[PDB]
DNA sequence: AAAAAAAAAA
DNA sequence: ATGAGTATATCC
DNA sequence: TATGAGTATATCC
């Protein structure tokens, strides 16, 4: 593939200026990815002094700054910058202070600095303060105060720096700091003339300043090479001791950002999120209160004019404050929750966009004790105050209101940068909500935590009237939180409930990211579906549109036939033989059982060494078969005049523990080498690529790989998933023996000085067991592993891949310790497991020149759970293809369990969605509206087509599809059957049969037989009949539809036969208690049902009354009450309770649409009614 | 040691080493708990990072070192005073240690002397009067 | 004049 | 109170 | 315009 592909990418994402959109490309490694981009990447830049590029990998082993310099040598033809003004590489703290000792200790610093004494001192410290930082390595705890050591070190060494290049300058530092000490706060003048200064240096002087310290001159740098975990936090100035996000600065606007390993990215993400959510924590209860308090500042006018007059003019601002005031007298948030302990442990409280969670079972309950003058929490059975309901409430407030005052900000921010007339100095979004927050009186960790609410994502502009951004997924918009009540003897008088909002899931810093640069996503796995190892593209494609372009748009088709490779592995012979490890307990399982028997005891103290080095672990049983598999996998590297490269990768990297033991795998391999071959194994050799060792992945790599190209042997490498499982270089320079063995498959018009024609690609590969897919730490703590679990089971929640009812399952389980099996038709597990896979297997397709015949050996787990959904084998790897052509035996359907979750889950999501909007509309007047426009739109048309759906004026406005979650109908169907399985908690099975969704409960049949009721109905543009179309309503849905159809038939025909006019309530707080009201005489409720069951009648009337008895209470008069039904099968009987208040009628027509009212009950009808 | 240079860098080596001899403190309470019976379970889950116990189960492992024989009770009472510090009579230490606080045993936080109840009607001997 | 979404109960 | 078996990266 | 002129000790954050 050539450059000019990735030239017409970039200049494509550039032009799309206004909306930065994000492009993904999916190609096969081995085919330029890498080696073409940073070619184009080096060839826009140099073309274009405007342009900027981040250049972002997860693994600082795949940062390729080697292939930057001889790209950008290669590309510069006639000026030729020096690549360190315009490319940098950002490192780590810690990196840059290693790079700085390295320099030390081999006299690389250019004697400009080496000469004076300040800076040798300087580093003298810095070496003793990386000296203890190594040190304090281990805990995580010391991490922390050793990272703030060497900081400060690293920060005198600047300082030295800084003084001695001002004063060749002439700068006045002193004037310009402070005469004393801690300043060097430089105006925009000295520190242009320090870098005139520089620029003029000598070349060596100023190409060592640059590559140590890129941040020296930061605007200049066209591409700046950095890792994913330091994208993602500051980056520290030179001149300045405070370091700057990257989220925030100036530095990415209209940037291009290219993903490496987009999807690897989307862990890392994750992680740091899960991270960052668990450092920031505030009482809940202070910190609602201070926000209040300091709204009320600003409505009184005492804050200064420039936000004053910004807030005060808006009617969010006013509605702001009157629920501020309101939660603040509904929950006592005026006094101290108090919340008495005898030492038991509290646990703490979850909130998922699904449900409550308390981990030590018994609910929290809150009153307020009048006589204490507190609100006393606890686990009494009283609860005044609904403590479940205050915990969200609060929460819903905090994101509300830091959404307004985040947007006013913004405002000021953008007021504020007017008046400065040097923009070098401008202030961020950040700056100017930290500011606004200290105004209002907030502490800074307040500030923190409710700037972390949401990180200034306030969205676009009504799009412009172009794409409507719309989604399902409720945890990607809500995400979750955790509660937990300290008790401490320094705030004796009251309980803190800290709180830990997680609300920016890698998805949505993706699209915050796309508010302001494009990004360009690269890797063989970049749409592979899996929520678990990639980002939600569902969610993605759903919030994006047009904006999420594809690449293989911008190739041509010659490269993609270029992709296949099932042509050229056969038209030169190339046989790939899966090797599948069914051995479970003893070595002679794996030892060649042909009829060379050298001894029947050797091997069984072989085995007596396994089962003691399993037997000494602080489970057994299962350490014996990896350690058995990956015995065989190099027995047969052992055994075979071929394969002089072979590489064997787990999920664990050897070390000291038993459970994987590195010097007894070494001499159990040199074992095996002198017992199994005599002439084949001699020419063999072991090496452990490891993290561990005292030197870099790649001169190991390079040393492995040089016995082979070089010293004539074949080398077994063996290394784990993590660390050279992704985008690393295996091939090696050929040798005579692989010159006369291998064959070569280079496409025809390939040129001879490619490296891929002088190297050959890995001989086999072992494929251990990928471990880690789902979370399995058992103790559930408010901590780093269970916010991971937790979120994994969101993430599977969201994509429809668990119900309700496994979700369910799950939390109880958590409750116990006594967590449950994986999901088993959950896609994305297998897809993340087939992810990684592939990703292995690529790690041999990187070359030419193949052996002839390639073996890949891995247990039959491997086999099991490799799968083929989503992932397109056609533009896979030709050994991939044959592992799953191997593997076919366990192959699963995920397309039907996905469907019916998906149903279940849609009907679950709009059952929530029903619970709470009765709830709200309580009290609201818009919401009212709201749901009157969805329950129109349900009974306007049962099934919609799908662009008739998405076009609608209840879908184009809520930015979501609240109560909009219609079902799919592959068939076009017009009816279903669902067994409802717990009604009150919205679970039903779509397999099952205990209901009918269909027209039959519609108008259909017994209602259409009524005169006049057919009429209304096309009167109402309500149609008669469910015409068959795309999408249909879910019985969630279909209960608001059928109650709506049934609401108005029966108004229609009260009205005709008793010729009353009925009137609706007026009142906001009183809403959903009665449908309509008579003269200030009677409440009336309708009902639509089916024949009459043995109903809870006490329960019914007791909530009834409940209602009636707030209407008494509210409306100062004594009032009836009307139950009516509009289709039975027996005789009706409008019974009333013995004082005569409560009127129940079943069923008002019958199934052939006339009514069974007599004369007599008409009277009583009257006498009632009066 | 390495880092007794700087004094701004002192606070956080400070830290490390008080965690670091708060583990070490911990170890030995367990180590105490287990070979009396006491139930270090209420804490060691209901306490997995607080770790802490109530007034009888720390009566229990005091009378329990009590009992135990003199050279290793001798020990553990030389090296933490505060084991029991409303049994010792004599209590000798630097000004400097007396301006600030002491880190109980069964504990974390540090107490003051300043404020602790185990001044109330003591006597105080400053053996170089002017020069505190 | 661009704040969100709040059942119980397990 | 069982299911299932980690390494990589970097600021406070 | 105008003076006085160190080394050393100890503990928590
Ligand atoms: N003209 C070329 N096009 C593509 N790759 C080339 C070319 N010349 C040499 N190479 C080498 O081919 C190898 C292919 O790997 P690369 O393309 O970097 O990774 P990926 O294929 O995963 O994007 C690289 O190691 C690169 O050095």
């Amino acid at each position: 593939m050539q450059v000019s592909d990735f030239s017409g990418m970039i200049k494509k994402l550039q032009s799309q200026s206004p909306e930065h959109a994000l492009m993904l490309l999916n190609a096969p490694t081995g085919t330029g990815k890498s080696y073409t981009i940073i070619r184009a990447l080096c060839r826009y830049a140099i073309k274009h002094e405007n342009f900027r590029a981040f250049f972002v990998t997860d693994q600082k082993k795949n940062l390729k700054e080697q292939d930057f310099e001889v790209a950008w040598r290669e590309e510069s033809g006639a000026v030729h910058k020096a690549f360190s003004e315009r490319v940098a590489v950002v490192r780590s703290l810690e990196d840059t202070v290693n790079k700085l000792i390295n320099d030390w200790d081999r006299q690389q610093i250019p004697d400009l600095y080496r000469s004076s004494p300040i800076f040798k001192k300087s580093l003298e410290n810095l070496g003793n303060a990386f000296k203890s930082f190594g040190m304090m390595k281990e805990n995580e705890f010391d991490l922390k105060n050793a990272w703030t050591m060497l900081s400060r070190a690293e920060y005198q060494v600047r300082r030295a720096m800084i003084t001695i290049l001002a004063d060749k300058a002439h700068v006045k530092l002193k004037n310009i700091s402070e005469a004393g000490a801690s300043a060097f706060k430089l105006d925009s003048i000295s520190k242009g003339k320090i870098r005139e200064f520089v620029s003029k240096q000598p070349k060596a002087d100023s190409k060592w300043l640059n590559e140590t310290y890129p941040t020296f001159d930061l605007e200049k740098k066209q591409i700046i090479i950095l890792t994913t975990a330091k994208f993602i936090k500051s980056y520290t100035p030179f001149f300045e001791k405070r370091s700057k996000a990257f989220r925030y600065s100036p530095i990415l606007k209209d940037a291009l950002v290219v993903l490496d390993e987009f999807d690897s990215t989307k862990k890392q993400i994750l992680e740091s999120a899960i991270d960052e959510a668990l450092k920031i924590q505030a009482d809940l209860n202070s910190l609602f209160v201070d926000l209040s308090k300091g709204l009320n500042k600003v409505n009184e006018g005492q804050l200064p004019a420039k936000l004053g007059k910004s807030f005060t003019f808006r009617d969010a601002f006013k509605e702001i404050l009157n629920d501020a005031e309101q939660l603040t007298a509904e929950f006592k948030l005026d006094f101290l929750y108090k919340m008495e302990e005898q030492g038991r442990d509290s646990g703490f409280v979850m909130r998922v966009p699904q449900t409550n969670w308390v981990s030590v079972g018994k609910p929290w309950n809150a009153y307020f004790d009048e006589e204490l003058r507190q609100v006393v929490l606890g686990r009494q059975p009283r609860n005044d105050l609904n403590f479940q309901r205050m915990l969200p409430r609060i929460s819903v407030f905090l994101k509300g209101a830091t959404k307004f005052i985040l947007n006013r900000a913004r405002e000021y921010q953008v007021s504020e940068n007017q008046k400065l007339s040097s923009l070098d100095d401008a202030m961020t979004i950040e700056d100017a909500c930290f500011s606004i927050y200290a105004a209002l009186g907030l502490s800074k960790s307040q500030a923190k935590i409710l700037f972390s609410l949401g990180h200034d994502f306030s969205s676009p502009t009504k799009v412009k009237t172009t794409y409507h951004a719309h989604s399902g997924r409720r945890f990607q918009q809500r995400g979750l939180s955790l509660f937990q009540f300290t008790n401490d003897p320094q705030h004796d008088l009251q309980t803190k409930i800290n709180a830990c909002f997680f609300n920016e899931t890698p998805e949505r810093y993706l699209l915050n990211l796309l508010s302001k640069a494009n990004v360009l996503g690269l890797s063989a796995t970049a749409t592979l579906p899996t929520v678990l190892d990639n980002y939600d593209l569902g969610y993605l494609r759903e919030m994006l549109g047009p904006r999420l372009l594809d690449g293989v748009h911008y190739l041509s088709d010659t490269t993609i036939k270029e992709f296949d490779f099932e042509s050229r592995y056969a038209k030169q012979k190339i046989e790939v033989k899966v090797e599948t490890g069914i051995v479970d307990r003893f070595f002679s399982e794996i030892l060649p059982k042909n009829n060379q028997k050298i001894d029947n005891k050797k091997i069984w103290e072989l085995d007596a060494e396994l089962a003691k080095l399993v037997n000494c672990i602080p489970d057994k049983k299962y350490f014996a078969r990896r350690y058995l598999n990956l015995f065989n996998s190099f027995v047969i590297f052992l055994t075979d005049p071929s394969m002089t490269s072979f590489l064997g990768l787990q999920s664990l990297l050897p070390g000291a523990d038993g459970r994987m033991d590195e010097n007894y795998i070494k001499e159990t391999f040199t074992t095996l080498k002198d017992l199994v071959g005599g002439q084949d194994g001699v020419n063999t050799e072991l090496r452990i690529v490891s993290s561990r060792n005292q030197e870099g992945i790649q001169e190991q790599l390079s040393e492995a790989l040089n016995l082979v190209s070089q010293g004539g042997k074949r080398v077994y490498i063996l290394s784990a998933y993590q660390t050279i499982g992704i985008g690393q270089n295996l091939q090696h320079e050929m040798n005579e023996f692989e010159r006369e063995q291998a064959a070569n498959i280079a496409p025809k018009g390939v040129s001879k000085s490619d490296r891929r024609q002088h190297t050959i690609d890995l001989a086999g590969m072992y494929l251990g067991e990928v471990t880690h897919i789902l979370s399995s730490n058992l103790p559930f703590r408010m901590d780093a592993a269970g916010l991971r679990s937790i979120i994994e089971q969101e993430y599977l929640f969201d994509a429809n891949e668990i119900n309700i009812k496994y979700l369910n399952k799950y939390l109880k389980g958590l409750q116990h310790q006594r967590l449950e099996r994986h999901p088993e038709y959950a896609r994305s597990l297998y897809v993340s497991y087939s992810r990684t896979i592939i990703q292995a297997l690529g790690r041999m397709n990187r070359s030419f020149n193949k052996m002839p015949l390639i073996r890949l050996v891995m247990p039959v787990n491997v086999l099991q759970m490799v799968t083929d959904s989503g992932i397109d084998v056609e533009k896979t790897s030709q050994e991939y293809r044959c592992l799953l052509t191997a593997a076919k035996d366990w192959e699963r359907d995920f397309e039907k369990p996905s469907a019916e979750i998906a149903k279940q889950n849609a009907t679950f999501n709009t059952f929530r969605d029903y619970r709470f909007v009765l709830a709200y509309l309580q009290t609201s007047k818009s919401w009212a509206q709201i749901y009157h426009d969805t329950r129109w739109f349900y009974v306007r048309h049962p099934t919609v087509s799908d662009k008739d759906l998405k076009s609608s004026q209840v879908f184009q406005q809520r930015d979501d599809e609240f109560g909009l979650q219609y079902l799919l109908n592959e068939h076009l169907d017009v009816s279903y059957e669902v067994k409802p399985i717990n009604h009150d908690n919205g679970q039903f099975d779509f397999s099952g049969t205990g209901m009918e969704v269909s027209a039959e409960a519609a108008g259909l049949v017994a209602m259409c037989r009524y005169p006049g009721l057919k009429e209304a109905f096309e009167s109402l543009d309500i149609p008669t009949k469910w015409e068959p179309n795309e999408r249909i309503l879910n019985p969630a849905q279909f209960y608001n539809y059928r109650g709506l159809l049934g609401e108005v038939s029966g108004q229609f025909i009260f009205q005709n036969e008793w010729s009353l006019k009925l009137a609706d309530f007026g009142k906001p707080e009183n809403y959903e208690l009665f449908d309509f009201h008579w003269e200030g005489k009677v409440v009336i409720d309708f009902k639509n049902w089916r024949d009459a069951p043995d109903v809870d009648t006490k329960a019914e009337r007791q909530k009834v009354e409940a209602k009636l008895a707030k209407l008494q209470a509210n409306t100062q008069r004594e009032w009836r009450v009307i139950i009516i039904n509009i289709l039975a099968s027996n005789q009706t009987r409008p019974v009333m309770t013995v004082d005569g208040k409560i009127l129940e009628i079943s069923g008002l027509i019958d199934h052939q649409g006339k009514f069974l009212l007599t004369p007599e009950q008409k009277l009583n009808v009257w006498r009632f009614l009066n």
